[PDB]
């Protein structure tokens, strides 16, 4: 469903932001 | 620099997911 | 080890996308 | 659309596999 898919995409996007923050650290 | 190049590639993937979310709403 | 830990995290994200593709077909 | 979204997800999955191959190299 569009909402389940949307939530998963946002969680993956947040994980990438967090990995990028770790690369910076 | 490998870390800088990986950081940029991950930013591109992050931005692709941001845009997919926008397309799902559109 | 940072590179090994990054490799595993990227594998998890890759697997999440593989499973999302399966859900789209289901 | 489900097919456009699917194609994008697979391209992101392939990019992650390619980044992992580079981490190994």
């Amino acid at each position: 469903n569009a909402d389940e898919l949307y939530k998963e995409l946002e969680d993956l996007q947040e994980r990438l932001r967090k990995l990028r923050k770790k690369l910076r650290s």
